[PDB]
């Protein structure tokens, strides 16, 4: 098992709840001058009769609570009925030496750096490429409208991750103490957190459905008779941008109705997460079938012509390498490797490694379909000649 500050704070909440109930349920002692019973962030202490110490068990929410189940934090209140103050009139004296004491926090922090750098390169390249394809009016096709909508989905996905990471400053808090935990929990069960999470989910799903729109349009070019060019464009834009909403708002409704705490992370017993994960896998699988059929087409067209025994393979390899980025073919591997029953730190480590590799899909697409594209080079030359004549 892997544990981090995540699981420690999540157990702290349950400890606090039980402690609050006990404090609110414990009858007061019959005697007087008793030392008042309070919950400090570190531990919960009961009432103590004056002139004696308190023998409390080591709190179970600590990661090292199982190493020594024999320690006892000690706090003393004098015979007058007040806790013993320590030096410089500070928090009352307590004995913490009984039970006290690379990591998952470090791993997650490095993956975040690689994924942020990749998304930031992808964002910049896709903005340049959208400028280039929208600018020139000779490059106005239907396939270039599909490409612009795909670029838009990539850019929205990158922009959503930055907001989620910047709104909850987890990287700075990776070493927070007990006091800092209260705040962390307060933001998690707020409404800003839940709606920022919902926005990120929508942007992920919309990107996936624009790599299926790409695939379905190429397939219909290679296997179908020409049909109305507006009745197909409206249908494609509708599928790309508004089919995600048919399973992202039902998920956001069930989560909002049937949950009190948390920022809508994966529930404990029930599995609501299938409302999002299941259509994503459907799109990924259909787009894999499209990939295989298109490559079969290229192989027959390549065998029919006259080439060597090796030039066939060279051109086939180059074409397959150039088509993995457009249809997102690697997501079939990355969905095979991912464990769908992991929760907490393990889930975050797995997710971040996939994001670390797949953050640079937008950069690959931008280079392959806008910077080395032959027509784009052609307009750069033609535009340059008109200025050089002047
Ligand atoms: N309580 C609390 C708490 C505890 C510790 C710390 C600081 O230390 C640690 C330690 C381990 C991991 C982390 C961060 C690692 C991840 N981020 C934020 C975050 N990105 C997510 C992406 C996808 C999903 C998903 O399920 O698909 C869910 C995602 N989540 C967690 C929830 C979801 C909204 O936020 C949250 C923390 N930070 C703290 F900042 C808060």
């Amino acid at each position: 098992a892997t544990v981090s500050l995540w699981e420690t704070v999540q157990k702290w909440r349950e400890y606090r709840r039980q402690c609050q109930r006990s404090l609110t349920e414990d009858p007061p002692p019959a005697t007087d001058l008793f030392c008042n019973r309070t919950f400090d962030e570190y531990a919960c202490w009961p009432d103590g009769e004056p002139g004696s110490f308190v023998n409390v068990s080591c709190p179970w929410y600590l990661p090292w609570a199982s190493s020594v189940p024999q320690g006892h934090v000690y706090r003393f209140c004098t015979a007058e009925g007040l806790w013993l103050q320590k030096d410089n009139s500070s928090l009352p004296w307590r004995d913490l030496s009984e039970c006290e004491e690379s990591s998952p926090e470090e791993q997650l922090l490095f993956l975040y750096i690689i994924y942020t750098v990749g998304y930031a390169l992808s964002f910049s390249a896709l903005v340049i490429a959208s400028a280039i394809l929208l600018g020139f009016r000779h490059l106005h096709c239907t396939r270039n409208y599909i490409h612009l909508n795909l670029f838009a989905s990539f850019i929205l996905r990158a922009l959503s991750v930055f907001i989620k990471d910047a709104a909850l400053k987890w990287m700075y808090s990776t070493a927070a103490q007990q006091h800092q935990w209260d705040g962390l929990l307060s933001y998690q069960d707020s409404l800003s957190c839940r709606l920022v999470f919902l926005l990120m989910q929508y942007c992920v799903a919309a990107n996936y459905y624009w790599l299926l729109v790409e695939g379905v349009y190429l397939y219909t070019l290679l296997a179908f008779s020409v049909f109305s060019e507006q009745w197909i464009f409206r249908l494609y834009v509708s599928i790309g941008w508004g089919v995600p909403l048919l399973f992202v708002v039902p998920w956001g409704i069930v989560k909002y109705l049937y949950e009190d705490e948390g920022c809508w992370t994966r529930n404990s017993n029930m599995n609501y997460w299938l409302i999002i994960r299941l259509p994503i896998l459907f799109a990924i699988g259909v787009n894999f079938l499209i990939f295989v059929r298109v490559i079969c087409i290229v192989v027959s067209k390549l065998k029919a012509n006259l080439m060597c025994k090796t030039d066939i393979k060279c051109r086939l390899a180059k074409s397959t390498l150039t088509l993995i980025p457009l249809l997102g073919t690697h997501e079939v591997i990355f969905a095979f490797v991912m464990d769908e029953h992991a929760r907490g730190t393990l889930r975050f480590i797995k997710l971040f490694t996939e994001l670390s590799f797949t953050s640079f899909q937008g950069l690959m697409v931008a280079i392959l379909y806008c910077f080395v594209n032959n027509e784009v080079q052609l307009e750069f030359r033609k535009s340059w000649e008109r200025w050089r004549l002047e």
